[PDB]
């Protein structure tokens, strides 16, 4: 089954259907208003036909079911109806932060610092959990009409704990494996430490507009980082820049994952700890984007 | 498509014999050209994975690797013809003869190593090197065999990658692991190790032990790496062979050409009169 806390009922006994949100980038996602409460919440629709593989959306369920982090997009549960899986989120009223600097142009350096820190926090609980987000980016970021800061998304870490169940479940007699082999097949060859690149990548796609490398071909951006000599990207305008924010790229974009500083040693950073780094920052970047 | 797939009957170039190997590799058959003996896999045509299996053994020329000779398609069936190796594998010679002497397992290292440094430079794995897949005929020869899991990886790698989505935020480790696999050749090394002691004690290390407890043990760093059972039965070269071999660290684990410069490998009187004794016991016991 998919999950064992399913609510095998119509989730429109609950819910009234508002409007579909995201533009489909997310799925078949709709803003939705409770009947008793009048809260407002996101119902991500995905179909579930007898025979269709059910793993990975097991696996997302079970990533979202047990985080309880306000940094984390909030989850209130999932409704299975012909053949229809509803997921219930917390709705984030300003969209992604993508679907913010497409329109407003690039972020000021504390609006990044504040966003920074907000995503270290939730990533500090689900690494303290033994989870990885593994997609972290500025369109999984969301923004409530508060100005607060959600991570959302966990499809591909779903994706990633499916193949990890599969192999597993398929690795066969072990006795003649080397370590490295069942240590790929067990662990998957990489550590909660990728999101820290993740995130210095994001801070340059706040900064920029763009991830580097975005205009190159995606084949040749992963051939050129398996080659000795590659190098981490850095900002495009030096002088646009404080040294706190070109550092905090410089230590998040540490190539060798032994060496890349933690979520909550990120934390005590310059960039993400100085003062003043509250959502009302963001609450201007939303009156910009207003006005 | 293999485009030298041959489009005709193969009985009628064939004579099917006797079934081999009790079905653990599939459905294969020692046949007879209608004098030369060969072997015969069929499978049912109903398949990316067998396509790259095939590819991986035909490309494939070197004495020590089971030498392959073409396909038949007929009637919804593929024919794989193969050369015979009469004795089968070493399992099932050590399952009536008993555990081999260190000179034997020197020489079947030896030649098993040679062809991994040939498999290692054309960039291939066979990633289940073991008793079973290690194939002697009747001059005691040693052909490596069975890149069914081979294939099956390369698959998974080409198809994962396919769906691994936009890269631009990805670490570099983690673009490492979807190119390569997170792992190289080296684990072959490791796997020649524990075959050679599943020469020398007729099973591997753990073999009692729960493989998903196996698994949970490899993989917590404080992992010790196994040894020969019986210590004043082999000499300090084996034991010497068996630490560098079963290195835990693939940082550090010879590949196999520098393997054959060891002691043990490379010692005289290594030959194929070796297995045909093994091969007389058999006969003989
Ligand atoms: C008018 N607005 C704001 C939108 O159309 C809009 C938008 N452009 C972008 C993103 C969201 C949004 C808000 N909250 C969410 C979600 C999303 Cl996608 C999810 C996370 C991903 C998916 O699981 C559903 C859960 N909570 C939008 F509503
Ligand atoms: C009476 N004997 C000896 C056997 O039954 C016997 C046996 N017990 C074990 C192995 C073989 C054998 C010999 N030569 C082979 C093959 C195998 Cl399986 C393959 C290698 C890969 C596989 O796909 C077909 C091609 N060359 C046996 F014939």
């Amino acid at each position: 089954v998919v999950d064992p806390d399913i609510f095998n009922r119509d989730p429109r006994d609950h819910y009234d259907l508002l409007q579909r949100l995201g533009g489909g980038t997310y799925g078949e996602v709709f803003k939705a208003r409770d009947k008793v409460s009048g809260d407002l919440v996101a119902l991500k629709m995905v179909k579930m036909e007898p025979d269709d593989d059910v793993s990975t959306l097991q696996k997302e369920i079970l990533i979202l079911k047990t985080c309880r982090h306000a940094n984390i997009v909030a989850y209130h549960g999932s409704y299975l109806w012909l053949q229809k899986l509803w997921i219930c989120m917390e709705f984030c009223g300003a969209g992604s932060l993508q679907d913010i600097y497409q329109v407003t142009g690039s972020l000021s350096e504390l609006q990044i610092s504040y966003v920074c820190r907000e995503v270290l926090q939730g990533l500090a609980y689900l690494h303290s959990q033994k989870k990885i987000h593994r997609d972290i980016k500025g369109a999984n970021i969301l923004i409530n009409d508060a100005g607060e800061v959600r991570l959302a998304d966990f499809g591909i870490s779903a994706q990633i704990g499916a193949e990890l169940a599969r192999r597993l479940e398929f690795i066969g007699t072990p006795y003649w494996m080397a370590p490295e082999v069942a240590a790929v097949a067990l662990k998957g060859g990489y550590n909660e430490l990728c999101d820290i690149w993740s995130l210095g990548i994001t801070a340059i796609e706040l900064a920029e507009l763009q991830p580097p490398l975005f205009d190159v071909h995606p084949l040749r951006v992963l051939f050129l980082m398996t080659k000795s000599g590659y190098q981490p990207p850095r900002l495009k305008e030096k002088g646009k820049w404080s040294a706190a924010f070109h550092n905090f790229i410089k230590v998040t974009l540490t190539k060798s994952p032994k060496k890349r500083p933690s979520a909550t040693k990120m934390l005590s950073h310059q960039l993400v700890s100085q003062p003043g780094l509250n959502r009302g920052l963001i609450l201007d970047l939303l009156d910009k984007l207003k006005n």
